[PDB]
């Protein structure tokens, strides 16, 4: 069976499980089950499934080099698919809550879930809560007798918690740290002193890299009982590195990819986000460029946003991006080598992960 | 050491642990740690700690009848306090998210967390996420080598998930089930056909009774290694029964307790909630009373809300409440007896829990 078809089939199976349980254990009625069914489909389906499929790809790579009964290959691939949907549903929780937090309009060419007419914020906050709760129900049911259950639960919770802390770093990135204060309404920075490469790197490490790259790779090792084929410090290192590059790409597209192709109107500038573009611009600007940036960044006025886009265009940030890219190519290729000492297989999976990111066009 | 002082001391210990970890593992800076510290204090402290202290009370009752080394008594009471704060922090997650969902203003005489000037909804949704994440970090750290760790994690997740499903039942209780539909903006019921005792009971069972009464009692059994001193079906039965009574009290106070003493302006009527008062009123009203209720319920207009309060007052709902109360006194006293077959101790703890609820004046 082809991996994607397996993956999709298990979605159906998990969905039926979750909704049937609601009916047998939680007294749900047909109409609320249907609401939840729709919510699950709308919030979990329609992406590329890169995260979830990476768990399956990692587990297929070990199946090719490890001796097992056919029924054990099937059980490993079924566990890889369940674990991959745990990650997809965890992403769906974060996207639904993030979209409400940020006042987002669209995602992927469709309205954000909270904007659906019959959802509203009052239901959507709780729908997002439920999405994450469903990851736990999956694990306790499908993995109940598995040796990896503790490790997988403990990894998932650390990853979830990192991601929430990253969300906190992201949404406070345009404030001065020393002025954070629940009692006092928060002004936008005026100095941009915290728009640095290391502070950027912190935000991105936590907000995206743990759930997007670290979790899929490590979940694939866990469902395969293969965590001894790797040096975990290397897998963390490469995950964080590739995931940073991924976010840098996102940041560039937020500004420059036209909305119809982006699936969104990008507002990082108006939102005063600490984006790769802002940090890299500041890192090369002269005094007058810095002043013009300060006078225009973090405002809804479209003329001011255009002045920012103009400044970035004139600043030849494509060049700094090519330099960044070269350096990441270099470091990721080194880490893949350190990963071969223990597993060619695991290294190849990391190689694919890299190729898909590096060569992604959307 | 007195139980409450122990309990409070462990708060300090857990808080320090959580913030120190943020600094050693998650790259936090001092100012964001301080933000989180304040958020934890504001959202977790200032109640009666009834839920968390019930875990400690249940564990103290078993200590009086079970032989242990002093160091084991201390470890049990420390685990009971950690487990009690897991429950308090889980409540704090639900209160912060519920207040945003419902557009609440105050809680306990202070602004809701999201309304603080330097919080805002964008941070508060994620702060609530973090609150629940902290319950997991507590458990994996304090209970890492404990025999009850799996059982406690599995119970906590089922309770969390029930509570979210209860939130869904609560916020959709004024819509017709057969019209739920993410695509279509939801009208208020006009028939009130779903304002029934059984539908009420479902809402309350899930929204409040699992986290408020079932979880504290069962966590106390788990940290004591005492789940064989009970028949779990009875503990579930009594938890749900007492927790229903608790909510009925809340519902009555929402309408009739003056705001300064309530800590809140009550809006259940304007919000068209399926409250005990509405269900009980409908269950005794004549045709003209039902019509007047329909014409006035679920509106912000204060004249219409006063017409509802008037209808409830004239309807002698104190009498139906006394009848309800008598019946609950009767059934809870029976369950306490079935609970004595296996544990006098556990029965007494349930007795205290009941007394505190029955005789609570706030
Ligand atoms: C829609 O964008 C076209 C496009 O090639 N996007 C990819 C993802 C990309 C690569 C490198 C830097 C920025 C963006
Ligand atoms: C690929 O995105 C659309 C786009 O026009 N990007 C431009 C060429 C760019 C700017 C800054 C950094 C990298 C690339
Ligand atoms: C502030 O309310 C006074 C008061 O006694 N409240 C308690 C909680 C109560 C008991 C029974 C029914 C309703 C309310
Ligand atoms: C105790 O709350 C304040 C209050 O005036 N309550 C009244 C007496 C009441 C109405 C309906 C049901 C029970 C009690
Ligand atoms: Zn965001
Ligand atoms: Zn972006
Ligand atoms: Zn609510
Ligand atoms: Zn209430």
């Amino acid at each position: 069976m082809a991996s994607m078809e397996r993956f999709l089939s298990v979605y159906d199976e998990v969905q039926a499980f979750l909704l049937d349980q609601l009916q047998s254990k939680y007294e749900i009625d047909p109409n609320r089950a249907r609401y939840l069914r729709i919510m699950m489909d709308t919030t979990c389906l329609g992406g590329k499934y890169f995260r979830g499929m990476t768990v399956v790809n990692v587990a297929e790579g070990f199946l090719a080099v490890t001796q097992h009964d056919e029924a054990t290959k099937e059980r490993i691939l079924h566990d890889a698919c369940v674990g991959g949907w745990m990650i997809e549903f965890l992403q769906a929780h974060y996207l639904v809550e993030d979209d409400i937090m940020d006042g987002s309009v669209m995602r992927r060419g469709k309205p954000c879930w909270y904007r659906f007419p019959g959802v509203t914020t009052q239901c959507a906050i709780n729908d997002g809560i439920i999405l994450k709760s469903w990851t736990q129900i999956m694990a306790w049911h499908y993995f109940a007798d598995r040796p990896f259950l503790k490790d997988l639960l403990c990894l998932f919770q650390k990853v979830d918690y990192a991601t929430a802390v990253g969300q906190m770093y992201d949404v406070t990135s345009m404030c001065d740290s020393n002025k954070l204060d629940p009692e006092v309404a928060q002004p936008m920075t005026t100095d941009f002193a915290e728009f640095t490469p290391a502070i950027y790197k912190r935000i991105v490490k936590y907000k995206t890299t743990f759930y997007t790259y670290l979790l899929p790779l490590v979940m694939g090792l866990l469902v395969s009982e293969a965590a001894a084929s790797v040096e975990m410090n290397l897998v963390e290192r490469v995950a964080h590195l590739i995931g940073e590059y991924f976010q840098v790409q996102d940041d560039v597209m937020d500004c420059f990819t036209p909305p119809e192709q982006l699936g969104k109107v990008g507002t990082d500038i108006e939102d005063a986000k600490c984006s790769w573009l802002a940090v890299t611009f500041l890192g090369k600007a002269n005094a007058a460029q810095v002043a013009e940036f300060k006078a225009n960044y973090g405002e809804k006025d479209p003329a001011k946003v255009a002045v920012v886009k103009r400044l970035y265009s004139k600043a030849n940030l494509q060049a700094d991006f090519a330099a960044y890219e070269a350096e990441v190519v270099r470091e990721v290729e080194s880490l893949i080598e350190q990963l071969k000492v223990k597993s060619p297989t695991f290294a190849e999976s990391v190689a694919v992960v890299w190729e898909k990111t590096h060569k992604r066009k959307k």
